[PDB]
DNA sequence: GTATTGACTTAAAGTCTAACCTATAGGATACTTACCAGGGACACGGCG
């Protein structure tokens, strides 16, 4: 509950550093398996 | 001294050929979030 405040709070925040917000927009989206590549690749 | 021609050799190109740089591509086990001051003035967010 207030944790959940805090984390979206904390999704709210600048950071200054570019490298800082860069490598946070880099973790959004994960990661995949082999069978995810193969059908990604297919699709290309 | 100042008017010439006929050779006689020479550096500077002008060019063809060869090697030595240069722009560029590629590489398939798997690896997935880096790292001691003060002193004054002005502006922004909270609270009453």
């Amino acid at each position: 509950e207030a944790l959940r405040q805090a984390r979206k709070d904390a999704e709210l925040t600048a950071s200054a550093d570019s490298v800082r917000a860069y490598l946070k927009q880099i973790g959004k989206v994960a990661l995949l398996n082999a069978e995810e590549e193969v059908e990604l690749a297919k699709r290309i």
